[PDB]
């Protein structure tokens, strides 16, 4: 094409013989080409940080349970007809009994795959991102240092958690285990490369069992530990402690899991992964997962007993039953757009319009589609205020997936000396008030959050200009997706992770 | 890994069953999922403007040139020695006569492949793309339905530049006028998909010989049509016609045309090829392309003769020589950092910060690292005014190469009815001043410039802040790259450029 | 169903079952996921395929039928004008009750049809005695002694056939009238 | 240019809206912000331009 | 509303299953042919008057 190059190639070698693959992790300078423009102080931003950890923060659902005419009530009788017909006998529980310790066996589940991510995070090194393990264990809500002082206890304690969870009984034909576990137990690059950013996803709480005695059973929300808490083993043994602690030497809970042991095979459970003092994951490349992530839909903060909802009382997220109360049906509607204040965050009025299903390629099969949407969860109504005062906005949507997604949580350095880590925690939605310094806050978030590839499709609302921003993201072959798409979407998901091949 | 799927593939698949694959060039809504949500009315964003256009607006440069070790001042000598001394060629002019007979060329070799653009985009229709072909006429500065409504007289005038081109000789060797008409005459697709976006290339201007006579010889801008002007084939001819006025008349340009015809043959010079009423321009997918346009740097806009910037009287962009003047060396010295106000666009101090070069993959062959810094410019002091009232300020760089780019220009459709075209204005370096009426319109223009792959990369100056954000773009594989290594880069291109391999040297 | 020397196709067969015949075209991929999903929840249910009702029930509801065979022929079809409804007594037993169907030239959507499903199964689709006595009838007649359902494919297309056992029970068929409701208005016949 | 005579939903041109409509939207995933005579009313508008062009293109053949 | 059913028309049938108008140039010429069928169409061809217009006065028959 050129043939001077061709003449001499030493000139062309020695010119462009640049040091490329920084390493990420820190903060670099990039120096002034002009010497002079120091008297310009911040109109010269000569500053460069990558980011490398996006924390998806989940709370695993049912899904929405209005009536006994919902999905999991249906796999309740599903289930119920297939483990009463191997175990012959005098059952002393109903469907919902074993549906609610079904669904209290995916909480200890997900938490025995919470501390053996914490533990199988810290013998990860790489030369070339800095952000490993510190960043991915202050992700999870773990002083680091705790992990790497305390090194054999928090193996007994993550071998100990898979000896007493693993001593229940739950089967493994039922898909959502195997979800939950295949999110739970998963680091996972944005781009196949070496200096890759690293998604997580970690439960924003646990669903804790609570037998009400003759007015049914509860599961109520316990809340994990948030990015850069720096909870020590203390903090997750009494966090086990609790779960367990209505269950260990229970029984009812034993009857339970002896008749799903008998009628689904000892190959046909949930097996528990054991650590080694050797069990390290290493980040892998699943754009099967990337694309949930792209169509990911925050929810809001989930509301707890405690929770001050000026308007709203009585709205606190639980799976209940009651047998007095819509005909002993396994009941969850959560109440969605709650941020954890009472002052009304108004950037979830932009996640009122229909969403965009944003997906690579130009042929998309219908299982593609079906995950895609996992963690997409559109609002459909405002919720009904009791009293004519009410300081905050709730929403409900059409129906939800096993997942909802409640935060995203950003680990990257910090520009100014030392270069710490600095952590981010935000929606889909994101609010930039009046103010000075949260406009270029905004746009250092903007381009952090453009790093990572298929990262979630952001909307920002602005404070005097009154208005919000739509889908900020790279769009591909997309389309428009409707409430009514979406509930049918997630009605098939619903039906299709809680499915057991039956024999009845 | 759900077995759930497989056992019922038609409950998964009328369940799915999705629109998928929406025309770009209009606009859509999304609508609401709560319905209620009308009361909120502005604070819901239910529009969706995907950008079609973004065109580089460049100016053809011979390099950067201030004394006589100038890439173009040996390459002036190594041409003038072929064609005079190796050839016998006439004794009435000097090597910067030839050099600039030689830059001339270019600029009507790169008129050609403007209006031949300008021509095949006009025959561009599908189903898929409502951009094509209007928005691309609009971003090349025409009338979209002049175009239409005399295609007979733009074919033809195309073919009658190319013919009157065929009166001067330039070498075909010499890449300069190779990358030019390739770069001028080229629709680029972002990702090689069906409906993807459109880079495009425009000259900003060209350069007109002028004769001076005793005092010596300069090439002055033409400025060339912006996107909003709607010119028709008149206004090109007239173009045409200022550009070549001092070109056919001159007896210098008859004898260095005949000189190069004589040196060269006929068969080693540029020749302009004729096109048809069947010619068609297809845009292709260029990775080099992409990896120039991300990274380009943009200077600002050309200052002229009647540009009014107090403190700095004669700065105006000229390629000139002087036999006096730097002992008859040719000199293009240019200060960059004006955007066409006599004020400072303070946004341009976002750029006094060291670059960053960042690439698709991990490979970066030596030709992929000199292709990828063309249109990059870095700065490297501030000129110094003449007075003590200034109010610009002027730049001058560590060289550059054979263009620089002036600024882009963004084509998209537009948020309010009646849903018309946009046309946005834009350096690599964004003020955002405070006022309302700015932060959704940045926040805008942000999220239609990600929409193209490999844009250049952006920094934003918030006025109320008083600070600047840097890269503004997805790294990949990046170096920071000095004002030093950019200028050994850009020496290295300008050379390969002007080389003229038909001279039988061994070398 | 298309034929060019019959112009009642499909036009006269949608409106004579009571659905309105554009609806079904334009919205047919969620007709289709209807169909499939009262296919998915009504066959969780255990049933025994040795009981011939049930297979004389699927024989004439799925079934068009020429009363002379010919190409210009005339259809029969068979439509349901009610459909039993359970309801759980409680201590007073169970009951039956009519659920209508809609008639001919009702231009009934997609809704309506889900309202009347979503009826008829609200009482038994999640609930503990019904799927204990389904669970009880799979255990007593296998999985291959089971009543099945034939599913949609966006291909699945029945054709006129011909059957004189059928067009013998048209012929001595003999119409009882109307059902009698709770809310019919029968003077000096009460509770009827 | 007549798409026939047409007065109910049995005419051709209703029955071949239909049948176009089911293969444009449903059999291969089509938009849903328009019906089947809409569909159709853009195929006859095709068929005006289409025969706007064999007419100008006669009168430059005839010229000759 | 025709910009979308262009994309789905096009989705529908590929780009080779459209309405192809083909380019003419200098050289195009048409010649009259002989066909027997086009003469049996213009034989027993029966003419139906003058197309009704908005503006066209029809008394008796206001929209028509």
């Amino acid at each position: 094409d050129v043939a001077w190059y061709a003449r001499y190639p030493h000139i062309l070698e020695e010119a462009t013989r640049l040091p490329f693959a920084y390493p990420i992790g820190q903060y670099y300078d990039t120096g002034y080409s002009v010497a002079s423009a120091t008297e310009w102080s911040k109109y010269v931003d000569t500053s460069l940080t990558i980011p490398g950890v996006m924390c998806v923060n989940f709370t695993p659902t049912p899904g929405e349970s209005y009536n006994k005419n919902s999905p999991i009530n249906i796999a309740a009788q599903n289930v119920y007809t297939y483990v009463r017909h191997m175990n012959s006998g005098h059952a002393n529980y109903e469907q919902a009994d074993l549906m609610m310790y079904l669904l209290a066996m995916d909480s200890l589940y997900i938490f025995h795959s919470y501390v053996r991510k914490i533990l199988a995070i810290s013998k990860l090194y790489t030369p070339v991102n800095k952000y490993f393990p510190r960043a991915l264990l202050v992700a999870l809500g773990v002083d680091p240092e705790d992990v790497f002082a305390n090194q054999a206890q928090w193996e007994y304690f993550v071998n100990m958690v898979a000896y007493r969870a693993g001593a229940f009984a739950a089967p493994a034909s039922m898909t959502y285990y195997e979800r939950h576990a295949w999110m739970s137990n998963g680091l996972y690059v944005d781009q196949d490369v070496t200096r890759a950013q690293i998604y997580m996803f970690k439960p924003t709480m646990l669903w804790k069992y609570e037998n009400l005695g003759t007015t049914g059973t509860k599961l109520v929300p316990l809340m994990m530990p948030k990015a850069g808490d720096n909870r020590k083993l203390v903090d997750f043994q009494v966090l086990f402690n609790n779960l367990v602690s209505t269950m260990l030497g229970d029984e009812d809970f034993g009857i339970m899991s002896g008749d799903v042991f008998k009628a689904f095979g000892a190959d046909g459970l949930v097996k528990l992964l054991a650590v080694d003092s050797t069990t390290m994951t290493l980040p892998t490349y699943d754009p099967l997962i990337l694309a949930q992530i792209h169509s990911a839909r925050a929810v809001g903060a989930p509301i707890l007993e405690t929770s001050t909802l000026t308007g709203f009382p009585g709205r606190q997220w639980q799976i209940t039953q009651n047998p007095d109360v819509n005909n002993g049906a396994i009941i969850f509607h959560p109440s969605f757009g709650y941020d954890g204040q009472d002052h009304e965050e108004l950037s979830f009025r932009a996640m009122c319009s229909n969403m965009i299903l944003n997906l690579p390629g130009e042929a998309h099969s219908a299982e593609m589609i079906i995950e895609a949407t996992r963690l997409a969860t559109m609002f459909q109504v405002k919720a009904v205020p009791a009293g004519d005062t009410s300081k905050p906005v709730l929403y409900l949507p059409n129906g939800f997936g096993t997942e909802v997604v409640n935060d995203y949580t950003m680990i990257s350095v910090d520009k100014a000396t030392p270069h710490d880590l600095t952590i981010h925690t935000f929606f889909n939605n994101i609010l930039v008030p009046n103010a000075k310094e949260n406009y270029v806050a905004n746009l250092e978030l903007l381009n952090n959050i453009i790093q990572f590839d298929w990262a979630p499709q952001l909307y920002l609302t602005y404070g005097i200009a009154q208005e919000s921003f739509g889908p900020f993201a790279q769009l591909n072959d997309w389309t428009i997706l409707t409430g009514e798409t979406l509930a049918r979407m997630h009605e098939v998901c619903v039906t299709s992770m809680f499915d057991v091949p039956q024999m009845g």
